[PDB]
């Protein structure tokens, strides 16, 4: 199967910045990259649309995907608990790379980050499942609203998001 595509349509204190779509390796991590896919539909009932980049640190990622406590202490999987690091195939190459956020072996909710650079030094403790294809750009806009602690200084949101049936 070709692998699944999700998007986000990205707003910076409500005005669009425009469409992020990523290339999800269900091929390589499929029980990962099916909990990104469907958080993004909303097919569950809740999921990504409407939380926002919690953690932003230039020069290195936008982290996201805590929708329930939008601070990096909640978030959940569609699997009704946390699930295990399903592999470490993919390492964290470049920019646009996605990747679990976790809180050690065996943690994976929801939160995710987009890198903006190669980061060598999380191979091996976050599972690498997808990475961008369109809107790279967007994602550098994004890390420019960061800082040091990660705090943004305009609110970066996920005002849309789901599934791109087609890939051309």
């Amino acid at each position: 199967m070709v692998n699944p595509t999700v998007f986000f349509d990205i707003t910076a204190d409500d005005e669009p910045l425009g469409r992020v779509s990523f290339e999800l390796f269900a091929d390589k991590v499929p029980k990962t990259a099916e909990n990104f896919r469907a958080l993004s539909t909303g097919e569950k009932g809740f999921g990504y649309k409407g939380s926002s980049f919690h953690r932003i640190i230039p020069g290195f990622m936008c982290q996201g995907g805590d929708f329930t406590r939008h601070n990096g202490t909640g978030g959940r999987s569609i699997y009704g608990e946390k699930f295990e690091d399903e592999n470490f195939i993919l390492k964290h190459t470049g920019p646009g790379i996605l990747s679990m956020a976790n809180a050690g072996p065996n943690t994976n909710g929801s939160q995710f980050f987009i890198c903006t650079a190669k980061t060598e030094w999380l191979d091996g403790k976050h599972v690498v499942f997808g990475k961008v294809k369109e809107g790279m750009n967007i994602v550098e806009a994004m890390e420019r609203f960061g800082s040091r602690n990660g705090k943004t200084s305009k609110k970066i949101t996920i005002s849309d998001c789901g599934q791109l049936l087609e890939h051309h």
